[PDB]
């Protein structure tokens, strides 16, 4: 075949027979059991997975018992690993551990630890450089003819791993807590709601249940990567990342924002990444609908099974779809009122995304570290894709043109907010621009328990700060834009300060919203505010504006007003949708000096909680009752109401169905679980009904073994 | 829930503007100015497509190129009154337009057109006519758009229907300061945009071959298909402005990953259900094939999809030029080592050696700034549509800045360390030991970079550029551009500890002198022994059958000999391989490999080298008869005299010339022992000056056989 004289070797499933032709090996001994040396020992006791698993570049123990007692002077054998159809050991697909004398770091090497009538105690290392995946094992003999080799044997195969306690490793952390979180931890805490108002709710990870670690070479096998390129961190999440939005019946998920869901499972409704992983397995085709954080729950998972330290970050007030772009245009009226016909373009309440740990031989010293990597597409230069990894290092500094689409997420983080007014004529005037609402505040899971950390630092300077200038400054020049100069600038406001705030209801409330305005000046204004309410998805887009309002105010020298709005449940409660968002509008004109204000805020409706009962014996084995309770507080029959249950270690995942509730009546949900982990466990619920969804419930048990 | 406005991906999608639009409470008619109709001066004479170097594209709508004025006027119910009259033209594209990203372009009428911003002066106006003077700005989106004149009432706005004799076609203009795809002068210009045709540089290093195709831009239809293309692969047509993106999304569209790319590349020999790789006499022919069947062309290899990539660049007025890489490491995964293995007794480790060096490989090479980047790296990026392994899977590669290659500075985006590992790799000679072991025996650095040639800007003949892509063979800037790349991901696995050979000075090398098909040839080594000592010797030649990638597929001939070379000693050693050897066993470019091998024995260094051959294949005869007179007729005589001494089943002729002829092809049932075939045509030129035949032969045995000839029709 013209093309190449080995098809390529990018399967890790696809498998050849290597032809098994003094001294014959009888038996083999991994000490893979999961109290042994070696799992313990690599940290890979926590998978749910019966054969050996190490970590790359470190040391562990194997033993070959031969016909005969092997002695260095007639006897010379060694042991072999391969993976895929085509094996090179050009290509590093076919590994020849050689019975070397010491172990040399950064090479791979067997040492006979110990040797006792026919059996040789072996000390095999990995290079850290090494190809991630299940590999098959071998004991070779080189005879004075041929080479005598072993049969295929199953249950030695040997899964390595990437290893971040190595200090040679790319994927090298050097701390225990953090190698702890994260890539130990398979429960974890995502954040969303706004600003205002966060909230949480919990993922599980599932890195270590059964089937998890295989699925995702599988993936890989479906990406159809090449083997040789599967111990590279780098490629490593810029394919799986990619594989993540089912790009048309390829890829993991379907990504779905229709408040409807015609023919899958509501985004809002997932457990955790087990569930999905597991129904792709087995289906083959893509799990249907996911949405920002769901996409960024099974990457996370894909990551840590392979050992590669990654975290799952929320981004408030994000700038998607920017296109480089660093400016997001509002535009106004001729009044002054928010214009609906083209203001097209959203910031969305919160978004996520994945970091991973890793370092950068492909850019310059420095940008190693946390790459962000975004699995939700995007336009970038390649068209819609995941973007990154991006390092983390070059956007907090606008060193934009460091490779793995940097500008598309420097822009998510840093875009100003331009008010222009549209004249009547098709004249257009940029009168106001606010260069803090986009990535007011970036939030991860703390190291220590399910609280909150805030990375925003880690993205950007402190506005108003010579290094945030710099930064920008940067950008600018690696083909970041501002379409848009702010021209002249924006309103001097004529020492005018106005500002407003929305109560925190509960669903199906009424709250009021505030609106303050403080004049510095020794001068009388006339404002002619307008509030504009409108029912939007978490991403921003605006489905109808619930409540319309204008005021008309007289503003006295060096004075401060403020008016009460009352918002009605009424006035909302028809239109809601999946998240319960509103969004506020408060755009404003001093008659005087014609000058505008304007304001933006978020709001999400507090939606009750599951309650989840346990009774019983919380001991390893032993069954112990969980009992899942709703309340409709909907005053209204819920309809095709969905419950999922999942809790890592203590359950596999179940969902329950009810053809309907009767407004403001409770369901309990029964089941006893047999808890395989042991110590602080999680168990986890979700409701989904025709109608209501987004209601989430935990609870924090304990377990002894 | 995903976004407020769907994707505005298509170019042929389009939305349907009101023609009166007003809006505003009760408080002649509604008789104000009112468009009777509308001139763009879109002829071919006129000024407009003349001043833009669009005069060219067999197309009737007006074409034009951002940043530059073009003319038009617009003919009113009544005299336009700069007072009560108010009025602006309009540029959409897309079912969604949005003045955000430039999708709806409303040209206000300026009194001064100023730099970089649409705008249109009014030139001159006679009675109810006003002529207007428009300009785009440098950096609007390439792409079919619609014009429309709207008319400002103080309740609203009166605008035209669609008109689809008014659409105009906006490309990139090479010859404006300020538009990212800028060229400092004519002479490139006209050869980088204008030129639509090329020639292709293949065969081997010591036998240069040369054959022509024709890029085509300005037949009828192919601007069309490119804009289709880009539609098929759901391009945001806000990006469509970027010369980089263009390219970028542009060559992941020439190999086709099943039902989406325009051609499917294949290596075997056969070609079941398409037409060879070798066929193709051109771009038209296979991108009106894309469009037609909306369904991948059957066959393309390295060349090919060049052909089309560079025909799509040109076409949309992006300078482009094919380049060809002598001694390719293609499949190179960034590493800077290729390894041939040698059996212990300095025979040639056929089971071994798996990877490949290719005889030649073409990729494009675009010319556009590079905002991205630093400064410095803008100019030539180098692309390759041909995939391989590269950070994202099996893609293409590119843009990657040529600058940046030759400096080392593999950092800076697009895929940079393996087209630079393309062009600067190593062979490494390792001795695979039958206990396990390996030893790196030989290294020559100085085989895979060797000759980067490309067409030249007057005629025909070659341009050397591999100073471009490396700087000078062991002189520092090399060792530092080298050692930045290692810096930047380039890898070396093994090392060629501080040394690793002497070979005593004992020198070898060879010479094949290259036969016609079909003839016996020699192979010439010969030996230095540059010491004041004696040694003894035994060389391996390895004569193989090999694709133009270097797979191999038979060897045909194995020699061992022994040496004597006495103390500062030269003996020579000769060859003979005759026709019979290889004969009825080659495949498609003729292409032979050679390998030999010597041990010194005392001092047991090991010599390698390698070279390869492509067999003369005879040409294809062309003759002209008539007028060269555009319009008039003209007679085409394609002559094909069988070489070989077997009989050429279902031979394929072919006939391709743009401005000259429709691409054709006549088949042949069959063409007996040195038999002449002839094939007689009458074509009618449509294009004046120089022209050019092209011709090319594909039957079940012989291939890869062409022809051309130089026309000159005048008026």
């Amino acid at each position: 075949g013209g093309r190449r004289a080995v098809p390529p070797n990018n399967s890790n499933a696809a498998e050849d027979d290597l032809p098994t032709v003094f001294l014959n090996v009888t038996s083999v001994h991994l000490f893979k059991e999961r109290w042994d040396t070696n799992k313990v020992d690599h940290h890979t006791d926590k998978y749910e997975n019966n054969k050996l698993i190490v970590r790359r570049g470190q040391s562990f123990y194997v033993q070959i018992d031969f016909s005969r007692p092997y002695d260095p002077r007639r006897d010379l054998f060694r042991v072999e690993y391969v993976i895929g159809r085509y094996p090179q050991e050009n290509k590093g697909t076919y590994i020849p551990v050689p019975i070397v004398s010491e172990l040399q770091s950064g090479k791979w090497g067997a040492k006979i630890v110990m040797r006792e009538d026919r059996s040789v105690r072996l000390s095999i290392q990995s290079s850290p450089k090494c190809i991630v995946g299940k590999f098959r094992m071998y004991v070779a003999v080189w005879t004075p003819y041929g080479v005598l080799r072993t049969s295929r044997n199953p249950e030695t195969d040997t899964y390595i791993l990437f290893n971040p306690w190595c200090e040679d490793d790319a994927v090298y952390l050097d701390n225990e807590k953090e190698r702890e979180e994260y890539v130990l931890n398979d429960i974890g805490v995502i954040f969303y709601g706004e600003v205002n108002d966060i909230k949480t709710r919990s993922w599980s990870y599932g890195q270590f249940e059964d089937g998890i670690l295989d699925t995702c070479l599988y993936v890989m096998d479906r990406a159809q990567m090449d083997l040789s390129g599967r111990g590279n961190p780098i490629k490593v999440s810029r394919v799986g990342s990619a594989m993540v939005n089912a790009k048309d019946d390829e890829g993991v998920l379907v990504g779905s924002w229709d408040n409807i869901y015609a023919y899958g499972v509501p985004p809002s409704a997932w457990t955790g990444s087990v569930d999905i992983l597991l129904e792709y397995r087995s289906s083959e085709n893509p799990v249907r609908y996911g949405q920002c954080w769901v996409f960024a729950g099974v990457f996370n998972t894909f990551l840590r099974c392979l050992g590669i330290p990654a975290r799952i970050v929320t981004n408030y007030f994000s700038a998607h779809d920017n296109d480089a772009n660093l400016q997001m245009d509002i535009f106004l009226e001729e009044d002054g009122n928010v214009n609906s016909k083209l203001t097209k373009d959203s910031v969305w309440n919160y978004h996520c995304w994945n970091e991973a740990w890793m370092t950068r031989p492909d850019l310059p010293v420095g940008f190693g570290g946390w790459q962000a990597v975004d699995s939700t597409p995007q336009e970038n230069s390649d068209g819609m894709y995941r973007c990154g990894p991006a390092s983390v290092q070059a956007i907090k500094h606008g060193h934009v043109c460091f490779q793995f689409d940097a500008p598309f997420v420097f822009a998510e983080v840093n875009s100003d907010l331009i008010y222009i007014t549209a004249k009547k004529d098709g004249t257009h005037v940029v009168e106001n621009v606010d260069a803090t609402h986009i990535g007011k505040l970036i939030v991860t899971k703390q190291i220590g328990g399910d609280g909150m950390m805030d990375i925003t630092d880690t993205y950007k300077f402190q506005e108003g700060q010579e290094e945030e200038r710099l930064a920008l400054e940067t950008a600018l020049m690696y083909g970041a834009k501002k379409p848009l100069n702010t021209e002249g600038v924006m309103k001097s406001r004529s020492n005018v300060d106005m500002d407003f705030e929305v109560e925190n209801a509960v669903l199906g409330k009424d709250f009021k919203l505030s609106i303050t305005f403080r004049n510095n000046s020794h001068n009388r204004y006339t404002i002619t505010a307008y509030l504009s309410a409108n029912i939007t998805f978490y991403t921003g887009v605006p489905k109808a504006e619930f409540k319309k309002e204008t005021f008309d105010v007289t503003l006295e020298p060096l004075s401060f007003k403020k008016e009460a709005v009352l918002i009605q449940a009424g006035e909302y409660m028809g239109q809601l949708l999946e998240q319960a968002s509103l969004h506020f509008f408060v755009t404003a004109r001093i008659n005087e000096t014609r000058d505008v204000l304007a304001k933006q805020k978020s709001t999400v409706l507090t939606i009750p909680e599951i309650i989840i009962k346990v009774r019983g014996t919380q001991v390893v084995g032993s069954d112990m009752t969980v009992t899942i309770q709703f309340t409709n507080p909907l005053k209204e029959t819920l309809r095709n109401v969905w419950v999922h249950l999942d809790g890592p270690g203590v359950t596999r995942p179940m969902k329950k169905m009810f053809r309907e509730i009767r407004p403001n009546s409770t369901v309990q949900w029964e089941e006893v679980c047999r808890p395989w982990v042991s110590g602080h466990r999680k168990l986890i619920a979700s409701m989904s009904s025709d109608s209501l969804r987004h209601v989430y419930g935990e609870l924090d048990v304990q377990i002894q073994r």
